[PDB]
Parts: structure tokens; C-alpha cells; sequence
């Protein structure tokens, strides 16, 4: 708990948090401390668990990360950040376009090489991981995740914590349902209600 | 149609049109107004429909995109802008990578982050979308759209008015001929013929 | 053999060979000359075959790219190389995002559009190609080949000389033999051993 003064705070110290700290480092900003359920990470030091956040907030840090891929737990993790007094930053690398009429929330990662089009909606604590296209007029729910190299070809509505793998596509004008996963690979070529797993060329719900 | 001096007009209206407006502004162009068949998208007026092409050339406005998806109407209403005295510009987002021995024509969108390598051909009026990536040698003929996020692998030639949806791939060598069309996902392993509809891992063709 | 005093001799004259001219060219290297078996490629000279390298070494030249596709025949060549003094850069496109943290081996080539994460590991001789993305904790093996649009999704590792054709995607966590080959727009969903064909979704192994 010797801290610098300023930097990101981050909610988690596994992979994901190694791919979010390095977002952040590349656009300049530092990254303060991790607390993490097993009380360093690319040099960040890991300071204790979640009990640490007041301290944390006590003296002086405000903006943290939730670098936690389990959508259903990030966004509890965010939840309790806020009530913590914390500010959700977004951790959006360099190398992403991310189109001027974009509506970004809080807690957002957007990974390098990402493309996020005209009129796109981004809900809080949403993950838009590494090279995924989002084309115009998507509405994507909070703590969603699209998965490496996912992409969703305009149009596309994605629920709450719904969880696109490597590679998926959805075609124009689908609406994915919330807590929804579409396997790696699967092509969504019609919509999918809430709480299913869908794979395949067509994708298809399996039970 | 009061318009300022000398941006950029637009055919067509919808979706398409606002991500090529967003290339188009991100490279310091200006874009001075839409013809839509309905007769404001991102803040462009729309001045009326096709019939308001000779007036818009007429008070000095020359250059032209048109931002029309479907190929075969694309291709159409290229010729008439060219009628009427418009020279149609290319719309290529920042991000794209274009090599320098990429023979471009004219009339072309690319977005963001494509990748268009060594030695390719890209015809008039072709739609290279979201993160596609088009290695070395292939030839796009005229009028064909390559989906966000497909792939072609080197040594591709796409006929006229082909389209591959979102995620297509096509392997080395391979010729896909004019108005066919690719599904979503479709991986194409073998030469296609024109006018056919193929889909899956491999794509097949269906009748 | 009158050549410029300084560049990059490549191993290759193919259409490999272009797409690596251009990455070296795009970061500001100087392509001295080339070595194929049929003994000019967008505008550099090709001096002979393999048996020029020696003459190439005594006239000062002593920096090398193998942009030879087949993994065996790279590697095999890369030997014969630094047999005959040359030390092996690397091809990376100035677009290419590769992470700080990220180790890169010798004679490796990074194509445009590629993104590479957090502490992955890049053998000798690989080929990372268009568009693909290496997530995360991943170890690519000398000599392999991730093809155009590709995705790795996190920890996995790739043995010496497997070939991932485009758009093929694998899970995390998984590992695949030396010498396999997983076909167009394979997904692997379950560790493979060496010296197999895996195709189809999710990928299966091919007799
Ligand atoms: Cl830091
Ligand atoms: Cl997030
Ligand atoms: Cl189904
Ligand atoms: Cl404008
Ligand atoms: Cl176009
Ligand atoms: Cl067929
Ligand atoms: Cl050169
Ligand atoms: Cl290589
Ligand atoms: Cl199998």
C-alpha cells in the first residue's frame, strides 16, 4: 500500500487484467494498484482483495477498472466500485477506431485493432476484445462481451451480459438475448432469446 | 440546398452512407449533402432525390460517392452520377492499410481497419467493409462487396457484383464469379461460378 | 550483383516475398536483393539462387529475411542463413500492434493489421499473418504459420511448424502439435497433437 499518487486502480490480476493494463499504459495513463481475490501483475503491484478498496479510496484513488472477464461477476465487481466512491474508467487502446458518434459507457475495454462503427452503442463494463468489428447501429448491453476477432455486421443488438467467442459473427439486425453465449465460430443468423448457448455454421441453440 | 463551396456528395442515405460520411470527414474531406430516394443523416442535409443531381452540378459541386450497399444499384447509380459531370471519389478510412502497389479505382469505400496488400486490384464502385482483409494479388472486379471481417487469402479474383457476407474466407487461388454471393461464415475452398449462392465450412452451393 | 551498400537480402521471390518487401519498406528499411530458386520483385533485383549467399555475405551484406511460405523450407533456410553469417531480422508492418511485453524471436514476419497481447512468446521463423490476432499468454512455436485472419483467443501454444489457414480460430487454452495443419476457417475447440489435418466447426481431425 505505498502508492503513487493518481493512477488507475484495477479490479482483478489475471489475463485480462495483463491486455488492460497494457491499454492503459499505451494511452499514458498509470496504473495505481491491483486487488485481487488472491491477496504483481506486469509490474502493478497486487495490494489485497476487495476489502482494500476503501483504503484505496481513503487516500486518494478514484478511478479503477474491472479487469474481471466473467460478465455476470464484472458487472457485480462494478457495482460495488461505485458504491466505493470509484469512477469507472474506460480502457480503450490506442490503435482501436472508435467512430466519432459512438456511445461509449463506463468500464469499457476496447482492445487493439478493434473498429466500432457509426451510431454504435456501448454499454457500461462492456468488453469489445481484441480485433472485433462492431459496424454501425449496434446496441450493445452492459457487461456483454464480443469475444478476439468477433463481428457484428450493423444493426445488431447484444444483451446484458451476453458472451460472443473468438471468432463469432452475427449477420445485420439480429437481437442476441441477455446471458446468451454464442460459441466460437458461430455465425448467429437469426435472433436468440435470453439464457442460451448457440454454436455452429448457422449457429444453433443447444440445449 | 443552400450548400457550402465544394465538399463531397453523397448517393444514398442509410447505414452504409453514414459510416463512408465518417471516412470521408476522418480524412479532412467535407461532405456537402445526400440525394436519398426518400426525399439529415450525421448532420448532411438531404437536398431531395437523383433528380437533384444536375442542380448540385450545376452550382459547382463535382465529386461524388455513392453509398448505396446493394451492388447491382450501386453500380447503376455510379454510371449516372458519372452522366451528369460527377467524378466519384474513393472513401478510405485512415485506419485502412493500403499497400502502395494496391491499384485502386474509383468510387471505392474501404473502412476502417482493413488491410489491402501487395499487388491487389480493386475495381470501381467496390465495397472492401470492417476489417477485411485482402492479401496479395487478388483481383475485386467492379461493383463487388467484400463483408466486415472476411478474408480473402491471396490470389482471389471476385467477379463483378459478388458479395461475401460477414466473415466469409476464401483460400489461395480461388475465383468466385460475378454475382454470386457468399453467406455469413462461408469458407470457400473451391472456384465458384457466377450467379450461385453458397454457404457453410465449406461453403456449397444451394439451390 | 551491383547492389546498394546496407539492406535486407531476402531468401524467396514469391508472393510472400511481396508482402514482406512492403513491411520492411514501410518501415524505412532498404530491400538489397533477392535469392530464388528460379534464378526482379516489385523493383528488386533477383541476383541468383542460394548459392549467390556467400557472394552476398563478402560484398558486406549480412542482413537477411526468409519470406518463404512452407514452414519446413523457412526453417531449413533460416539455418542455411545464419550458416552463411547473416543474422535474421525481422518484417513487421508498421500497423502491426505488438505489446510491450510480447518476445519476438528472429526472422519473423508480422503483417499489416496484426494485434499481439500480453506476454506472448514468438518463436524464430514464425509468420503472423494479415489481420491476425494473438491474444494473451500465448506461445507460437519456430516456424509456424498463423494464417490471414486468424485468432489465437488467449494461452494458447502452437507447436514448430503448424499452419493455421485463414480465418481459423482456436480457444483458450489450447495446444496444438508441431506439423498440424488446421484448415480454413477451422475451429479448434480441444488440444491437437502433431502431424495432423483439423478442419470444419468446431475442427475435427481429418484422416
Ligand atoms: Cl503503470
Ligand atoms: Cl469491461
Ligand atoms: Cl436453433
Ligand atoms: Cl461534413
Ligand atoms: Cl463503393
Ligand atoms: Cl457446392
Ligand atoms: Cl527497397
Ligand atoms: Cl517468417
Ligand atoms: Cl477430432
Amino acid at each position: 500500500a505505498s502508492l503513487a499518487i493518481g493512477g488507475v486502480v484495477i479490479i482483478g490480476g489475471g489475463g485480462h487484467a495483463k491486455v488492460v493494463i497494457e491499454s492503459l499504459r499505451a494511452c499514458g495513463e498509470t496504473v495505481a494498484a491491483i486487488v485481487d481475490a488472491d491477496p504483481a501483475v506486469l509490474g502493478v503491484p497486487v495490494v489485497g482483495d476487495d476489502l482494500a478498496l476503501p483504503m484505496l479510496r481513503e487516500q486518494g484513488l478514484s478511478r479503477l477498472f474491472v479487469a474481471i472477464g466473467d460478465n455476470r461477476l464484472r458487472q457485480k465487481l462494478g457495482r460495488k466500485a461505485r458504491d466505493h466512491g470509484f469512477s469507472l474508467v474506460n480502457a480503450i487502446h490506442p490503435s482501436a477506431v472508435v467512430s466519432p458518434s459512438v456511445r461509449l459507457g463506463e468500464g469499457v475495454a476496447v482492445m487493439a485493432g478493434v473498429a466500432i462503427n457509426a451510431d454504435s452503442w456501448i454499454g457500461d463494463l462492456a468488453i469489445i476484445n481484441t480485433g472485433a468489428v462492431v459496424d454501425h447501429d449496434c446496441r450493445l448491453g452492459a457487461a456483454c462481451h464480443l469475444g478476439p476477432a468477433s463481428a457484428l455486421a450493423g444493426g445488431v443488438s447484444v444483451g446484458e451480459r451476453a458472451f460472443l467467442g473468438v471468432g463469432a459473427r452475427v449477420i445485420p439486425g439480429v437481437t442476441i438475448g441477455a446471458d446468451t453465449i454464442v460459441g466460437a465460430g458461430g455465425v448467429v443468423v437469426r435472433d436468440l432469446p435470453d439464457s442460451v448457448l448457440a454454436i455452429g455454421v448457422p449457429a444453433k441453440i443447444k440445449g
